[PDB]
Formats: structure tokens, sequence, C-alpha cells
């Protein structure tokens, strides 16, 4: 039963928005780029707060999804994260180290650590994968763009020299990079990163907010799935998928078109309020919670995403994002 790996016609509903800013002296104008977990009945979510004075984040859970814009906010600037330019979490647990991690960018590719999900207040000062800074392959292929959207995932190898720890990133510029490091000396030791997928002509092809996911139970040419965020004609986003047989592999096109895309509104059905034609940077929501970032597609995939009112006219930043699930 791997029954919703749904090859090339992947359908789904969408909710309304689900979490808003809330109307505190913060003033955030954009809840964006969550990132997700199911433990016990608690759905637990990092997200990026957005406004033209900066980024930063917060932690928030609930067990309904209707209630989840009642949950209060933790701001992870509270915490040793702290203040300054933070965004885009992806949350897992690195069980040889029994500690939770939060990869994110500040500036670098940066990770936080904490023992206990449930305490936001002790997520750890930033440190980052690449000492010295930005690494050479992207200072010299980045041109106008931005590094943004870190992602870690490791093999499921059982010896951890030879279990190697992924972690990519994109530069608004049409670049995806892949750097690795076994599972014995995670989170030191990443490689320079490699460009393992570029889109020149058209940048926007080949975004942002990459996932990359394994298959559970999938032991071939689909084992491993990989998203990227596309912008379409008319400024829609959108995720176009590939597929390969290892995360450092060769990776073919799954459903990689607007007209057909892995999500976008060409396949989202809102069956409620319809608020959105844009599906961004998004996550799925995991209850298998280990380094490995598998989905058990025995079950539906819930995907909590960030959508915005078409008709929105502000500065990026200040845009009016909102978090919303799309489900099979
Ligand atoms: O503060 C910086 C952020 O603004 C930045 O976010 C990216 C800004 O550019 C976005 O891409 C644009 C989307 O709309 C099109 O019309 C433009 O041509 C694009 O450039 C991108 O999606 C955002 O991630 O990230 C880095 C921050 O320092």
């Amino acid at each position: 039963e791997n029954l919703y790996f749904q090859g090339s016609s992947w359908k789904w509903v969408s909710t309304g928005p689900l979490v808003f800013p809330k109307n505190d002296e913060r003033n955030i104008a954009g809840i964006k780029d969550p990132t997700a977990v199911l433990i016990n009945g608690t759905y637990h979510v990092f997200a990026s707060t957005a406004k033209s004075e900066g980024y930063n984040m917060v932690y928030f859970n609930f067990t309904d999804f209707a209630e989840a814009n009642n949950a209060p906010f933790y701001y992870l600037d509270q915490a040793p994260l702290g203040y300054g330019y933070r965004a885009a979490p992806q949350v897992f647990y690195f069980e040889p180290h029994k500690l939770w991690y939060l990869v994110y960018q500040n500036g670098n590719a940066a990770y936080s650590t904490n023992p206990d999900i449930n305490d936001p207040s002790k997520w750890t000062a930033p440190e980052v994968f690449y000492p010295n800074g930005m690494p050479k392959i992207i200072a010299d292929n980045i041109g106008n763009g931005y590094w943004v959207d870190m992602w870690v995932v490791c093999d499921d190898e059982e010896d951890p020299n030879k279990a190697l720890c992924h972690l990519f990133s994109s530069d608004d510029n049409g670049h995806l990079y892949r750097s690795q490091t076994t599972l014995a000396q995670f989170p030191r030791g990443m490689s320079e990163p490699e460009i393992v997928l570029q889109d020149t002509q058209n940048i926007y092809a080949l975004w942002e907010a990459a996932c990359i996911y394994r298959i559970k139970g999938a032991e071939g040419t689909q084992k491993y799935l990989l998203l990227v965020e596309a912008i379409g004609q008319e400024g829609h986003r959108y995720f176009r998928s590939w597929t390969s047989d290892r995360i450092d592999g060769q990776w073919i096109p799954l459903a990689d078109t607007e007209a057909n895309p892995w999500a976008g509104e060409a396949n989202v059905v809102f069956e409620g309020q319809k608020w959105t034609k844009s599906i961004s940077h998004g996550e799925v929501i995991r209850t298998l919670t280990d380094q490995t970032l598998t989905l058990d597609l025995s079950e539906p995939i819930q995907f909590l995403y960030q959508g915005v009112d078409p008709n929105a006219q502000t500065e990026y930043n200040a845009l009016p994002w909102r978090l919303g699930l799309i489900t099979q």
C-alpha cells in the first residue's frame, strides 16, 4: 500500500487560511515557511515571521487545525536562538544525539538544538554548517540572488561512517546545491557544495524551498522525492517534483509543470474558503520525525504551506502570507 504516491496525478484539498500573524506589538505581516511534526496527537510547528523590518521565527503547537490560529506563539528570539535575522526552519530529531535540530538560515546555513521540542525556551544560539562563511561555489554563482532554504536529509545506512547526511540549499539564481558529511561527524564536516540541478535559462523554474524526502518502503527509482518551488508565468507559486534512487543521485522529473505540478493551483481543490493561487514554501507534516525525513505513503500526505491573497499589493517582505493545509 504505497497508495498515496500519486505518480503524475497528485490531487489535493486545501483548507482555508489556518494561521495568521498575531495582533501584537511586533506587527508581523506574514507567517511563512513552516516545518511541522505530529507527535502523539500534538502538531508542533516552526515558522518564519516576516515584515519589512526583518525575519525571525516562531514555535507553536495545537491539536486541532481549526484551533491553530488560537495557539500562542513562542517568539524564538526569547530563546538563546535570539534576535537577528533567522528564517525558514526545518525540524527533525537527530536520534544519535537525542536532540531535536532546527535547520534554518541566518546569512549562512545554520542550526540550533534542543533535547525537548516542548520547551522552546531552550533552543540554542545558532551555529553554522560552513564555518568559514559562504562557500566559494555559491558566491561564484549566486549573482543577485539570496542563499536560502536549507534542508538536511540523512540516508538510513546502519554504519555511521558510511551513512551520509546531506545539506541542500538554493540561491534564487536557478541553482540547487548539496553538501554532505557522515552521520558520525554531523553537524560538523559538511563538504564544499556541488550544484546538483540548475535551470539557467529560467531561474524561476528551480527557485527555492527544496524538500527531499525518503518514501518508506520504496527501494528503487522512486525511493526519494525532491520538491522545488517554481514561479509560474503569472507569478503563482507551485511545486515541481522529481525522483531518484538516492539522495545524491540523478533526479528525473515526476510532476514538474505548472499544468501538472506536484502541488499548485492546477491540482488543489478548495472545498471551502478559496484564498490563494499560490502554493508556496511548505512541508509535509511528519510522524516519522527522525533525520531520515521518511514519509509513510500508506497514509495521506498533509502539507502545511504558505498562501497569500493574489490581489495583495505590497513589497515582498510585507506580503500577507498565511499558513494553510493541503491533504490527499
Ligand atoms: O530579505 C530577503 C528576502 O526578501 C528574500 O526573500 C526572497 C525575495 O525574492 C523572492 O523572489 C522574488 C519573487 O517575486 C518575483 O517578482 C521576483 O523577481 C523574485 O525575485 C524570493 O521568493 C524570496 O525568497 O530572501 C533573503 C532575505 O535577505
